[PDB]
């Protein structure tokens, strides 16, 4: 039986379609949601979940939590290193790549790839699942965000291999929240809006939906705004304050950094529904205590230009599918973040007044149609008519003289897609031509986001220019990019490498036998 995985940054949650319905499936505490975290204690225990997440004040160095914006980046990416500052684990530099060090007892270290601590989650969301059917689980739909590039999707897939499961399909996470909305709609065609303000990434997607046919218009997004953010600009307004008034800087003192997120959280969940909250802690630095009144009106002037920067994806969603504001039909919110009240109100505000669509929880609704869409994929028909088009994020190009970014695949394009281009060399029996591939909307290269360098190896011997190598660049229906290349000459292999370093079978092999050891 294949169910749906929404794979959160600060929580996962787990469904599937059985019996004519939706079941979001709770874990063994009774929570529909389970924190994204991983902790290793001093006796050597892996904890994962609530369990994780309730020691983080006491175990902070050991405690993993937001691998989800670290996966599929490299170690130079700013959002990368902006955050380590916040997190209480060691991030290490390995394979170009932020690996995450922790202790597991008895002195000894242990350095994980993001994909590892991801799989390490999917596995207990997998397990939260196989306990309700009382059968095992091979098979999963799991979310990405919709602006996920080609590595970040890539690592989610290679995730869910660690973990056993064979991925039937990645969703992108506002078009899961549109099946959750649409499906059995029988009202001809509507454009739908969803805005999906989670822990970590916002996406904002534009939707037609007609009567079991959903299509993605326009998509654009954040990979690096959410929740998380908002409480980080709380938590530096209060270390910065602490050093003001003391004179201590707490910046390196992990259980008072973490203790103080822990109090942050809470305070901006409160906040949703009250004006003033009470952060308290107890030695929280040299024995010392901290107390502090937080207003509704302090945490959004401290978020408010990230707040104001939701309305920059909404405009140019709207710019790329020529719609005007009165042209939306309905405004979906998903992502806990979207019970922010100042959040509702700039959306509200954007749309003059529309108000959002009733009966979606928005910390339910992504996994919701993730497990509609696996039991479609799956051949069930008893779920509601389902044809789906969805699109490629970022338009792909090719660098070319003067760090040109030259388009090959535009962004919005529905996937599966692909374009192919003749290649030749530049001197006398050259044996390798390499291409730049790049994700992104500027004009110049260093500008947009390297994807990969692929070589094109193995070109016969031949005068310069007489080799007529033809290259395909096909995106997938997940989203990932293949390239491949034909010897087009009257009358060779040509083999592609490239920079990306994927995990390797052998190298997958072998984390899941490392993480058979807990
Ligand atoms: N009532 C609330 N007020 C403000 N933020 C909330 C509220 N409920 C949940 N959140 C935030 O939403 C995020 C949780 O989003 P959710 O969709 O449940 O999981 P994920 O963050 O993994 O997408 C967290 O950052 C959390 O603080």
């Amino acid at each position: 039986t294949v169910v749906g995985i929404d794979l959160g940054t600060t929580y996962s949650c787990v469904g599937v379609f059985k019996n004519g319905r939706v079941e979001i499936i709770a874990n063994d505490q009774g929570n529909r949601i389970t924190p994204s975290y991983v902790a290793f204690t001093p006796e050597g225990e892996r904890l994962i979940g609530d369990a994780a997440k309730n020691q983080l004040t006491s175990n902070p160095e050991n405690t993993v939590f937001d691998a989800k914006r670290l996966i599929g980046r490299t170690w130079n990416d700013p959002s990368v290193q902006q955050d380590i500052k916040f997190l209480p684990f060691k991030v290490v530099e390995k394979k170009t790549k932020p690996y995450i060090q922790v202790d597991i007892g008895g002195g000894q270290t242990k350095t994980f790839a993001p994909e590892e601590i991801s799989a390490m989650v999917l596995t207990k969301m997998k397990e939260t699942a196989e306990a309700y059917l009382g059968k095992k689980v091979t098979h999963a739909v799991v979310t990405v965000p919709a602006y996920f590039n080609d590595a970040q999707r890539q690592a989610t897939k290679d995730a869910g291999t660690i973990a056993g499961l064979n991925v039937m399909r990645i969703i992108n996470e506002p078009t899961a929240a549109a099946i959750a909305y649409g499906l059995d709609k029988r009202e001809g065609e509507k454009n739908i809006l969803v805005f999906d303000l989670g822990g970590g990434a916002f996406d904002v997607s534009l939707l037609t939906i007609d009567n079991g046919v959903f299509e993605v218009v326009a998509t654009n997004g954040d990979t690096h705004l959410g929740g998380e953010d908002f409480d980080q600009r709380v938590m530096e307004h209060f270390i910065k304050l602490y050093k003001k008034k003391t004179g201590k800087d707490v910046r390196k003192d992990n259980r008072a950094v973490q203790k103080l997120r822990r109090e942050v959280e809470k305070a901006k969940r409160a906040l949703s529904s009250q004006h003033q909250a009470r952060i308290e802690i107890e030695s929280f630095f040299e024995g010392e205590d901290f107390s502090e009144t937080l207003t509704r009106a302090k945490f959004e002037e401290l978020n408010m230009d990230l707040f104001r920067s939701t309305m920059k994806p909404v405009q140019k969603v709207l710019e790329d599918s020529d719609l005007k504001k009165s042209d939306i039909d309905e405004i979906v919110l998903v992502g806990g973040s979207t019970r922010i009240p100042k959040i509702q109100q700039l959306v509200k505000e954007f749309f003059n007044g529309k108000e959002p669509s009733r009966g979606i929880n928005p910390d339910e609704a992504v996994a919701y149609g993730a497990a509609v869409q696996a039991g479609v994929l799956s051949g069930d028909q008893d779920t509601g008519d389902l044809v789906l088009l969805d699109v490629c994020p970022l338009t792909l190009g090719i660098e070319t003289v003067g760090g040109v970014m030259t388009k090959l695949i535009p962004r919005n394009t529905v996937v599966p897609t692909k374009k192919s281009q003749i290649f030749s060399t530049a001197s006398d029996n050259q044996p390798t031509v390499t291409i730049k591939v790049y994700e992104g909307e500027r004009p110049l290269t260093k500008d947009n986001h390297l994807l990969g360098t692929f070589d094109l190896t193995g070109i016969p011997p031949a005068p310069r220019g007489v080799p007529q190598i033809e290259v395909t660049f096909e995106i997938d229906v997940n989203g990932i990019l293949r390239v491949t290349a034909e010897d087009k000459g009257t009358g060779n292999k040509i083999t592609i490498t490239n920079d990306q370093n994927r995990l390797t079978p052998e190298e997958i092999e072998r984390m899941v036998n490392d993480a058979e050891k807990f």
